[PDB]
């Protein structure tokens, strides 16, 4: 039986694990030749060959083939054919055979040298949902087997804008507002979620300030979940994040950005979900129709907030 995983950057098995729409899948799928090692097989079973096969479902695009080497070390690419079929797999799929049957049976087969493939892809771009799947199976003298399919959510972000006439108060969007008040902007940070298969390095918000019309003047931002770091330390849920977090206002353009460090999400657990809400405090100086959006980056995946409006 052939074997096929998918990895992390760190080298480790994350099947059954949640990714994000940039993620590159990495796999590592083995045709296993260790169990013939010592066979004597007769000259009619050589001449029917070995091939091997990797079936990625609709939500995979780009294959690359950055290796194909024996056990030994070898650089096997040369002595295989890649075809991809398009019309025991019977739609879609890639398939590796061996261009001398013999001098391959006796080099690697009859040796018992497994001949790994380390195969990446890009998730599609109109695949938001669901599960993004590949399989394998290999073809010896003749014989099919399949092997196991790996199996991997895709998660697409999701974000929300409010403003409210301050924290945990109401909504007022397309309300009024006196001039000289202080309005709170609410930013609805994505839950990432427990299972995933990556660390998280970004967890970021850019705000657009309407800064003609709104003068900022504070920020908190506080834990939606409580969440559990890799040494086991619980940070309750409403806990304030801020020394966490660096946050930049640049009061001739309106940008506003409010970043977590590197070096603390990468504390957070993996089975742990994370996580947060990002308060922005402005003082209303002029009238007329203010607008807010905002946009959200986590680990380089962008989405972006409905628009609110108050009037002056």
């Amino acid at each position: 039986p052939p074997t096929k995983k998918v990895l992390d950057e760190n080298g480790q098995s994350i099947n059954g694990k949640s990714v994000l729409p940039n993620a590159t899948l990495d796999y590592v799928a083995k045709q296993n030749f260790s169990q013939y090692k010592g066979i004597k097989a007769s000259a009619e079973a050589i001449a029917k060959g070995f091939a091997f096969v990797d079936q990625p479902n609709e939500a995979l695009a780009e294959l690359t083939v950055k290796s194909i080497k024996a056990s030994n070390g070898d650089d096997v690419s040369s002595l295989l054919e890649m075809r991809h079929v398009l019309s025991s797999p019977v739609g879609e799929f890639y398939m590796w055979t061996a261009k001398d049957p013999q001098a391959f049976y006796k080099a690697y087969v009859q040796k018992g040298l497994d001949i790994t493939y380390n195969l990446s892809f890009k998730v599609k771009k109109e695949f938001t949902k669901g599960q993004i799947k590949n399989g394998v199976a290999q073809i010896d003298f003749g014989n099919g087997y399949t092997g196991n399919i790996v199996v991997n959510d895709l998660t697409t972000p999701e974000v929300h804008k409010d403003v409210l006439d301050k924290e945990d108060g109401k909504s007022i969007n397309n309300g009024t507002v006196k001039l000289g008040d202080e309005v709170t902007y609410k930013l609805e940070g994505w839950v990432v979620p427990a299972n995933r298969g990556y660390d998280l390095f970004e967890y970021k918000f850019v705000d657009h300030l309407q800064h003609t019309h709104d003068l900022y003047l504070k920020d908190k931002v506080v834990a939606k979940v409580a969440i559990t770091l890799k040494d086991g330390t619980v940070i309750p849920k409403g806990t304030n994040l801020v020394q966490y977090t660096e946050t930049v206002y640049n009061k001739e353009t309106g940008r506003y950005e409010l970043a977590f460090k590197a070096d603390f999400l990468a504390q957070v657990s993996r089975s742990s979900a994370f996580g947060a809400d990002d308060f922005i405090v402005v003082k209303r100086i002029k009238a007329g129709d203010v607008y807010n959006t905002a946009d959200f980056f986590v680990n380089g995946n962008k989405v972006k907030t409905e628009t609110v409006v108050t009037h002056t």
